[PDB]
């Protein structure tokens, strides 16, 4: 461990939230009401290390939906079930070369990777295949509980109702799979549009989400009861690509500056993971240019360059 | 006039049919099976001159689908209908870079041109609005039995019923679209798709075909009735866009070596136009690589190295 | 003929003249300081009909540099003296896809066309080839003075000298060509990139350039001699390309509004051909966005909307 | 440490380089004769851990060429004197989009990144500024001879000389980075690639360059000489460039699955990392379709397979 008084980590998580507090920049998400409604101001940081010491700062309590941070979560649940050879016939392993999202796929006509939204929506359909929509979405909600050892995950129906009705470039994006044969055979594609809103539409805390990534630290094991959640070879998976495509465009330098597994969302969490050490979970709505929160971004910055927590530290 | 003896040119007609029937290469379109019934060795060519005279050689009275074919017609009549001018906020001027129906907008974010799938349906979205599809239709039907004397028009309904089942590629197109803003205010995208789709299965021969390019040929005015069916504005802007826009991936070459304003569908139609001359149907199911049917392909160079009708000749 | 009274035509040239004068916008290229020198003010337009009925106005005597006028030109000398096969085999047909010299080559490692620096360059190696480079400029200048009839050409050393120095997009676009094997066997890139800025460099007047757009007119043959300088074969083709690739991004734009094969350069030149009808040259070195001169774009336009000049009226 | 008994992880190393031995595809590079005449059956292995202990097996004193695997050794010199902002004015610091070295630069109009040909030209210009050629050459052997705790580092004249006289490629970038002003102010860009070349001609073996992989996994300390031959941040940053960058196209799959810090080179070596573990040189010159040498890549795979050295394990 790189922690050896975990009280003055505290002190000094406090110090770098205090710093971050002041960078007011970026625009909270409008793109739908659920998420304009947030003030710019809210603003959390919660710590689950590895040994299950907890540590909240801000606002840690305010239910937020994840958005593109599930995209990992859920990653890690098809190969967890599925194993890496199956999941990757269906997409890829890579960044995207130009911007994110940008509606293509790979020589193989395969999605580049699961943190985009091509990506994502195959990976949900790959999930508990067979069963109705209504049991794909609970158990997914039981992997989550799982992942946060039980504390909140929730359901923002009225997000999910406006992504579906506003969500033509998901749409598109599903008819364009559709076309290339992205999906598995039998696959009710506009269903499979449906979960992956629901998917976007969970809810979480700072507390919870940052217990999500200390699973993830802590090589699948949930360290607050001690069970395994994910098996190794999802873990590692999932946190080589939050690595390399985890922050949008900004994933690259974020990589070169940070050198660390996150994954942003466009409701302004940022889900971190220092492996073997802690997870976190960063959040505030006013967005930069490239989606990432703000505060989040200049939190993880300082975080790094004073923990010396970089991959290659 | 470039024609003195019209018998004599018929004569010779009658040569270039027989030198391109012996091309047999090509593969008859199957994604629908109304396309894949056709037999290969269908193979019609009819002229209808300025004049009105006409000529046919080989199947020239088998009914088939003007799929893209339709493309320019539908622009003439938006422009017709509209001006230049509002059309062209909607959609753009000119070949689009890479492949032909690649998915994505010009610099405005408005589909290249009218040839194009996401071109064509966009236009097909500014014809009548207001009125319901139904009379959409009618009043789109009436424009090409004038623009065709009231000869054979008609419409397949199986291959509508089968592109809208399988048009998941067009669907995509429909929904980008509608993400970018290109439709018209208060526009009902899937009913545009479903107008799109019923145009694309509006049945021909390629002796009324002929007579369609012919009204072209002649300034809009149709040589076998004499009623102005087209403003010079709307021929002047179809003929140019078909020059470069209307082969695929081959309106490059087929600009350099033929020279003429042409549209290509999957169905291996040919709408050809010599201005001020005439109008000319080619007709024949097996496509080359480019989509483009091959005896027609191949009758176009021969007539136009044998008749100088080369714009630049 | 669509000119009856050439006196009458030429009030009206006055007339566009006088009201493509107003429009004073556009920045002088200033790369090099040989085209930084010019007036913004100077503005000529000269006519040569395809009878050799001759009309000026404004600055048509002062000299200036061809530059990427003389594209189409060195174009029609290799295929009069090659043949159409030949020169393609080194050299696409059609527009690139996006911006006008990006610095790429087609799907088989050819440049586009003949109307961007990639496919110019090539051009240039594919003439009279053997011979030393002063022997080849000579060969060029000599047919130049044909096209003219003996009219103005000159050279610009002093344009020759900076270009060459300056070059260093056109000499990334030579090793390129090099390395993708786009030569004749037996090549000196260097020498022929030489040779591509001297031709850039070859001067004339808007009334001789006039001449050699007339020649073009003109089947091939040069309207105040009589004789004979390009091939049938070489005239169509240069039209062809100059009709689509001509305008560099704004080709798309002039084919649909003007309809007419032209040529710009940074110099300001417009070189118009109205075929069977006369050639024209059009000069005011302020350019706009794309490089066009902003008076000639704007007479261009009401030329043709006033004479009825487009292809497709 | 993750080796207990560096003897019995000798006798494994010894166990893939058998596995890989038997791995007989690929082909040897063949652009130059100095890379053509290399033997496929070549294969060697060479490791120096942090704490100084050496193993090699098979062909690990023929000395070859680093030729790209000196991108990561020039680059760390570059921000070892500059600092890592100033470096970076220059070159980016992220995975190209498409192909490895397609010619182009990013949004700022940088080299994307310092492992492509593009940024290592760039990165060349950077270092040691202002003194000739000659020093320049010797103060960058002087340092390789530091990181290699002087052992074997040569030169070889004749694939210098082949590299400047085939390097029309190289060429072609040296121009457009020029013509783009990629460059500090007074640089020469010719003798710039000519050091270039030289860099790229670099001499060594498996046994020398595993020393300097080594200190790379020292945090810059050469584990046997003790000395410091790089900064802290020199070392981070091309840590995270090589692993995000490093085996050309290959790059994303091999962070993927095997999740270490690397650099290949045409030659067939590869230098890799295992941070806070050891250095490795592995080498056989037949490569892979993407550039990697063919027993190399195996070999890395059945290393990580077996050790559990994955960043993310
Ligand atoms: C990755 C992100 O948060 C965007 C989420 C939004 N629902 C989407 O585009 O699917
Ligand atoms: C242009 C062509 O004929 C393809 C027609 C087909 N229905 C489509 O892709 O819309
Ligand atoms: C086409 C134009 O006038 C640019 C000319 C200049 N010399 C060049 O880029 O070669
Ligand atoms: C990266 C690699 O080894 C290619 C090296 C070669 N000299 C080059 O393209 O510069």
């Amino acid at each position: 461990s790189m922690i050896p008084d975990f009280m003055s980590f505290t002190s000094h998580i406090d110090e770098l939230y205090e710093s971050a507090k002041k960078q007011s920049g970026g625009k909270v998400a409008d793109y739908i009401p659920q998420l304009a409604k947030f003030s710019p101001d809210l603003w959390g940081v919660s710590v689950c290390t590895v040994d299950g010491q907890r540590h909240s700062t801000g606002d840690t309590k305010v239910p937020f939906c994840l958005q593109s941070c599930v995209k990992p979560l859920k990653y890690a649940i098809a190969v967890n079930d599925l194993g890496t050879e199956y999941v990757h016939r269906y997409v890829g392993k890579e960044p995207s070369g130009l911007r994110f999202n940008k509606l293509f796929l790979n020589e193989d006509d395969k999605p580049h990777n699961p943190m985009v939204n091509a990506g994502a929506i195959v990976v949900t359909s790959l999930i508990k295949q067979g069963v109705n929509n209504a049991e794909k979405f609970d158990y997914v909600m039981q992997f989550l509980n799982k992942m946060a050892g039980n504390e909140y995950v929730g359901f923002s129906n009225a997000t999910f109702q406006s992504e579906r009705e506003s969500g033509d470039r998901n749409f598109a994006i599903g008819y364009y799979l559709k076309e290339k044969k992205c999906f598995p055979e039998g696959t009710d594609m506009v269903g499979i549009l449906d979960f992956y809103f629901q998917l976007c539409s969970i809810e979480v805390t700072c507390e919870s989400a940052s217990v999500m990534a200390a699973t993830l630290a802590n090589g699948g094991f949930c360290p607050i009861t001690g069970e395994r959640v994910l098996s190794p070879e999802a873990v590692r998976n999932t946190l080589s690509l939050m690595h390399s495509c985890g922050m949008y465009d900004f994933s690259g330098q974020f990589a070169f500056h940070v050198g660390l597994p996150a994954k942003s969302g466009v409701a302004g969490g940022i889900l971190l993971v220092v492996p073997n050490v802690m997870g976190m979970m960063c959040w505030s709505p006013p967005l930069d240019k490239m989606g990432n929160s703000v505060k989040g971004i200049h939190f993880c910055h300082d975080l790094v360059s004073l923990c010396n927590f970089h991959n290659y530290d």
